[PDB]
Order: structure tokens, then C-alpha cells, then sequence
């Protein structure tokens, strides 16, 4: 913030006001700023609402609740959920499935329950997830939450102001002195509320309220529209009435959404909200002038170029060149049979999928012959040994899982979980390049993502962990389910980037022929066995010895697979 303060000062041509420093403290903070990752992200291929069938689109995104969680496992995680759901809800999509990618040194119930309760409380199933246990995350639990929803392409909500005159409504829970705990009940009302507003063609644009609260929502909603905004802090319904404009402006009270609309629609927006027991008012006004004038009645609180707020100081970036794929070695993440713990908290117990998520990619259908896959994958264990390849391979194995389910990879929502970038700007680059190159190799673009840097315990950084939330397309009727069959190991014990595509081609043919397929580092895990039992199936196999980063999958079929990849009957699935 030292360099920044200067910069902010040079840009202000003067000395920052309390509110100014207060505001830019948020907007430029790495969390809302992305100073170390912005340029790395602009480099990634893109497209977070991915179309699905020219009629439906799935809005999905991943988010981390790291620091919060490290403090308040329960609240942190839950808050991350709440927030990520709004990000999706704001896209005008009805949140249909939560996914989490937990990375901890142990089974921290707080996080599991926090995630679980919230989702249940708002009625959004916690379909799938991922759980990685490593002492290496002792003081830095990586709580990544991904959410997905469905949205008719003709109901897609623009995520920004796009016309002077439009006004921004802030509704949902009230604003109080928070971050300057939220309930799913208000969140659920928020979803029902916002969704109703969408259904009525009232929401012309929107943005959820999280980091930066009212400041980030408004400044961004318009900044994204290359417009301005006159924000009236006094119009924000508060919980604590004595709050100061700056408190009202940067407050991060939860369960709050900003709705861009036409003055004429604001009324219903408020009616719809209120009848849903939420509070809201027309807080801002989208103006053509690119200024961000925060007001509290006729009191000018703050006025700055919206764009200055929007664009934080961008750190340079170093080009990273990757070397020979390492001969990865044992970096054990003691797998926990924490299936009893999830049961106790009703977590990831989402039985409403085309096929149990415990088999890899969670499949959801939006129609009889239509549906989408979703997977959250990461290879921290590998990324620890080599940031690039590990990170890259994590993307490739996600493509496998997606393929293994018969789903064609559509997009990637991803979360960068890194330590201090100023110290190790390399790992950050390696991580981003791997992803960049990974998307380029796979051809799968990046729809959106989250970045969490400075994850370190007294010097030590958390393992470079890029969680990959991969969206895939799939016809449910064409999704293979477990059945007594022969189990074959298909692929290789080791990894050679290039031949990855021949493995995919293979997964594709087999999957196409209806074969069942698992793509796991362990080939088969307790969950896989667990889940098979749910089908009343016994998995007896001579699991091939495999490398950490390998290119082998488990194919279950009657007939022996016939592909251009090593095939070996390794056992059977029966009874
Ligand atoms: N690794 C990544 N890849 C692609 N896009 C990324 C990214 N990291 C961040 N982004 C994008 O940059 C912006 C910020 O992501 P972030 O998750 O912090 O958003 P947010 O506005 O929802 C704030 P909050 O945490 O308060 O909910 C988004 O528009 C997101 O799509
Ligand atoms: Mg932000
Ligand atoms: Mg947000």
C-alpha cells in the first residue's frame, strides 16, 4: 500500500481523504484489486456464464474463503458460500449446486458444517467437492467454494450499468458495521427475490455485495459500463443507524445485492424485495460522467474517477518457461475416510445428480437430454514439487474427469491459492502460465475465477494450489452408470503431456460406447468403493502401481476396451 498510496496520491493530485484512503484501501487491496494477478489473468483465454444449449447457460464461479476461515472456519466457509452464491445469483441464474474444494491439515468440521448448513439453509444442494488433507495447510485452510446455476440465455443478467439514468438498487439484508455473520434465510429470500425481479424483466444489470460492500458493487457496476454513479449513502437501509458514510460505503454486510434497472422498475424491485422481507432502496444513479460521487444527502462524502477506483495498480509480470516434467515423488496428503463427517453435517450428500459425484465429475441435468458436468480439481501435491506442471496437470486431469463422465469440457472457473507474490513472483507466474498453457493445450477456456494470495504462516507459503472448477456439457441419457462389469486400467503409469490427448480420445470412445470411467490419482479411492456399494457393487482389482502424475484411468465395461491406449483388465465390478 506504500507504493499504492503514492500512486493514489499522484492520481488524486493531492492528499487522500479519510474516506478515499478507506475506499481505495478496499478497491486496491489485493482481494478486490488483483494487482499481482490482473495481467496474468488478462493473458488467460476466456469466454462466468457459459452457454449450454443455445437456450440455457450455466452461470458458475469458484471463490476462496481462506483468511476468513483460518479465523472462523464455520463462519468463514459459510460466508464464502453465501457470497459465491450471490455471484451466481447476480448472473441472473438460479443457484442450483454448490461445490467445495477444501484443503486442510485435518478434517475441520467448522468448515464442512459452515458450508453444509448455509447451502442447506438456502436450499442449494452441496452436490460435489474435493478434500485434500495436508499438514502443509495447518494454519492456512483453503476453503474454495464453487456454485453453479441455470439461466435462460434470454434472461441473462448483465453484470454492469449500461445507460445513464439507470439506477442501482441495493437490497437484501440490511447494512451494518461489518468487516469495517450472515443468515441463509435472508440469502434464500434474496435469491427468491432477485430471481423474481429477473423473471419480471426488472434487473437490467446486477452485482452481489461482498468485499468492498456498497462501494465495490456500485463503483464496479458502472465502471464496467464506462459510466459513472452518484451514490446516496443515506438511501442504504442500515441495521446500525448511526453508521458513518464511509462505514455505510465500505461495509460488507452479507446477503446483499445491487440491482441496476430503469428508474421506472425500481418500485417493483423494492416491492418484490420488501415482500420477501428484505430491505432495499434506490441507492445510486448511473450517470454518463465517469465519476464516483458518494453522497450522504447533500453532503459530498467522496468523489473520485470511478475508473481510478476500478483500476488498481498492476504489478509487472514475469514470463515463466517450464522445464522437463518432474519425476514427481511421494508428497502424501493423508486421505481421510471423512464420509462419516460429511454425513453428520449433511454435506456433499447431494443425491440429486445424473450420477453420484463421488465418482469424479458431478453431473446435473437441466433437461431430460440436457445437462452439465462439474468438477473441482487440484494437484497441490504436485504443484508443491513443480508449480507449473502440477498446476497444469490439475487442469488436464479435470479434463479427464469431465471426459470420463461423457461430458465435453466447456469452461474453467478457477481459484489461485498462493503465498506471498512479492517474495515468490515466480510460483505465481508458473501457476498462471501452467493454467494459461493448460487451457491452450486442452482448448478449454477460462470463464471466470478467483485469486487468493498471501496465504502464508510465518514466512512459509501454502502449497501453490490452483483449484480447477471445470464445467462440461453432457446428455444425461448418455451418462454411464455403474453395473457389473470388467474393470480395466487404461492409460499409463507415468505422464507425458502430449499423449494426454490420446488418453482423452480414448476416454471419449469408451465413454461414447457407454463404458463407466473413473479418473483418480489413486485410480480408485475409498469413496469410489463406498459409492459402488451404494449400487450394491464390489470392486475387486489389481490396481496397477502408478506414479503421482500418471495418465491412467479405470474403465468399467463388459467388453474389453478397444482404444489406442494401453488397456489392462485389472479386476471386476460385480454383484
Ligand atoms: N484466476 C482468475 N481467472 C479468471 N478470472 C478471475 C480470476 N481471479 C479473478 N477473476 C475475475 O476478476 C473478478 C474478481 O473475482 P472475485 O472472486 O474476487 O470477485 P467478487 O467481485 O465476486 C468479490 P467477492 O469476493 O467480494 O465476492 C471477477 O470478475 C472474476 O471473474
Ligand atoms: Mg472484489
Ligand atoms: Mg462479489
Amino acid at each position: 500500500k506504500l507504493r499504492y498510496l503514492n500512486i493514489l496520491k499522484e492520481k488524486l493530485g493531492r492528499e487522500p481523504t479519510f474516506v478515499e484512503l478507506q475506499a481505495f484501501s478496499v478497491m486496491w487491496s489485493e482481494h478486490c484489486g488483483y494487482s499481482h494477478t490482473k495481467k496474468y489473468i488478462r493473458r488467460l483465454p476466456k469466454t462466468g456464464v457459459v452457454n449450454l444449449d443455445d437456450y440455457y447457460s450455466v452461470a458458475f464461479k469458484i471463490e476462496s474463503a481462506n483468511h476468513p476461515s483460518a479465523i472462523e472456519p464455520y463462519n468463514g466457509a459459510a460466508t464464502g458460500v453465501g457470497g459465491i452464491i450471490r455471484d451466481v445469483l447476480a448472473m441472473g441464474a438460479r443457484p442450483t449446486a454448490i461445490f467445495d474444494s477444501l484443503h486442510m491439515s485435518r478434517i475441520i468440521d467448522g468448515i464442512i458444517e459452515g458450508i453444509a448448513d448455509y447451502g442447506n439453509s438456502i436450499g442449494v444442494p452441496t452436490v460435489g467437492g474435493e478434500l485434500r488433507i495436508s499438514s502443509l495447510y495447518a494454519h492456512n485452510p483453503l476453503v474454495n467454494v464453487l456454485a453453479a446455476g441455470v439461466v435462460r440465455n434470454d434472461m441473462l443478467v448483465d453484470s454492469k450499468a449500461s445507460r445513464p439514468g439507470q439506477v442501482i438498487v441495493i437490497f437484501g439484508g440490511a447494512t451494518g458495521r461489518d468487516g469495517i455473520v450472515g443468515d441463509p434465510f435472508a440469502e434464500k429470500m434474496l435469491i427468491e427475490a432477485f430471481l423474481e425481479m429477473v423473471e419480471e424483466g426488472l434487473v437490467e444489470g446486477a452485482q452481489d455485495l461482498g468485499a468492498g460492500g456498497v462501494l465495490s458493487a456500485t463503483s464496479e457496476l458502472v465502471a464496467k459500463g464506462n459510466l459513472g454513479a452518484i451514490v446516496h449513502l443515506d438511501r442504504v437501509p442500515l441495521r446500525e443507524p448511526d453508521m458513518e458514510p464511509w462505514e455505510i460505503l465500505i461495509s460488507e454486510s452479507q446477503e446483499r445485492m445491487a440491482v441496476v434497472t430503469s428508474p421506472q422498475k425500481a418500485s417493483r424491485i423494492l416491492e418484490i424485495a420488501r415482500k420477501h422481507l428484505l430491505f432495499g432502496d434506490v441507492v445510486a444513479e448511473v450517470i454518463e460522467e465517469p465519476v464516483y460521487r458518494v453522497m450522504y444527502r447533500n453532503d459530498l462524502v467522496m468523489e473520485v474517477p470511478v475508473q481510478l477506483l476500478a483500476n488498481a495498480p498492476e504489478e509487472d509480470i514475469v514470463e515463466y518457461t517450464p522445464g522437463k516434467i518432474p519425476e514427481f515423488k511421494r508428497v502424501e496428503f493423508e486421505e481421510v475416510n471423512a464420509r462419516e463427517v460429511f454425513e453428520q453435517y449433511d454435506h456433499m450428500v447431494g443425491t440429486d445428480t445424473v450420477v453420484p459425484p463421488g465418482f469424479g465429475a458431478a453431473v446435473m441435468r437441466i433437461k431430460r437430454d440436457g445437462g452439465y458436468s462439474l468438477v473441482t480439481h487440484s494437484r497441490a501435491d504436485l504443484a508443491l514439487q513443480d508449480t507449473y506442471w502440477g498446476t497444469l496437470i490439475a487442469v488436464l486431469e479435470s479434463v479427464r474427469k469431465t471426459l470420463s463422465v461423457g461430458a465435453e469440457p466447456l469452461a474453467i472457473t478457477n481459484c489461485v491459492n498462493y503465498g506471498d507474490p512479492d517474495v515468490d513472483p515466480v510460483g505465481l507466474s508458473a501457476m498462471m502460465t501452467a493454467l494459461k498453457n493448460a487451457c491452450e493445450f486442452s482448448g478449454v477456456p477460462v470463464a471466470s475465477g478467483n485469486a487468493s494470495l498471501y496465504n502464508t504462516y510465518q514466512g512459509k507459503p501454502i502449497p501453490p494450489t490452483l483449484v480447477v472448477g471445470m464445467l462440461g456439457k453432457v446428455n444425461p441419457q448418455k451418462v454411464a452408470k455403474p453395473k457389473p462389469s470388467k474393470v480395466f486400467a487404461v492409460g499409463w503409469n507415468d505422464f507425458e503431456l502430449e499423449r494426454e490427448k490420446e488418453l482423452w480420445r480414448a476416454i471419449r470412445k469408451l465413454s461414447e460406447e457407454g463404458a463407466f470411467i473413473l479418473s483418480s490419482s489413486q485410480l480408485l479411492t475409498r469413496t469410489h468403493v463406498e459409492t459402488f456399494r451404494e449400487y450394491g457393487l464390489k470392486i475387486e482389482v489389481k490396481l496397477p502401481e502408478v506414479r503421482p502424475a500418471h495418465q491412467m484411468v479405470l474403465v468399467f465395461s463388459e467388453r474389453t476396451p478397444v482404444v489406442d491406449v494401453p488397456v489392462k483388465e485389472i479386476g471386476t465390478l460385480s454383484r
